């Protein structure tokens, strides 16, 4: 029902995009299984050589789906989440984050 | 009275922030000098680890207030910020720089 694309903008250079990437990749398969939790994908910019792609080398870009909003607010509270975030305060920079609905 | 915020956008690495900052440095004291100042702050983020903070490395945010647009202005004529200006020409790429009332 509710999809949220969110943008993470991280550190240039020193492994930091990539650092965050495997905290990622620690907690997908959990985020998963959360309630209400119908996808939830870490993307890259993948790079196809078209004159129409915009690409971000220093950003991670989040597509899920959520049941509703009270499921994501229990999804940022979770341990797993609480974890995340403590490891990766040094990599990231900020995150933009749409709530969307089908238009 | 006038409350000015200017983001001042750093070339990236290179130590060309702190070079712009030891240039404040340098001048800090003589700002507050100047008359019709009562507040000249250069000031960075801090990355307090919060999902809600978005930071800019390669920036420093000024916090200024001036008694009026006059004093403003004479400020930008002063010595100290010719010699700032011409300092740090090749670290800086950009300013943002808003001039703001109470709401
Ligand atoms: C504040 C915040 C932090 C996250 O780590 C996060 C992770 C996944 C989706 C949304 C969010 C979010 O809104
Ligand atoms: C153009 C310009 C240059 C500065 O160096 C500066 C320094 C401090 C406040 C404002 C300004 C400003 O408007």
């Amino acid at each position: 029902m509710l999809t949220v694309i969110a943008e993470i903008r991280t550190r240039p250079g020193q492994h930091h995009r990539q650092a965050v990437l495997d905290q990622f990749a620690k907690i997908v398969p959990t985020v998963l299984k959360e309630e209400g939790c119908h996808g939830y994908a870490p993307m890259v910019d993948c790079a196809a050589g078209v004159s129409f792609q915009s690409m971000a080398p220093d950003s991670i870009v989040m597509i899920e789906q959520w049941e509703s909003i009270a499921h994501l607010e229990a999804h940022l509270q979770t341990p797993h989440m609480k974890a995340y975030s403590e490891a990766v305060k040094g990599d990231v920079l900020e995150m933009n984050i749409r709530i969307l609905q089908p238009g």
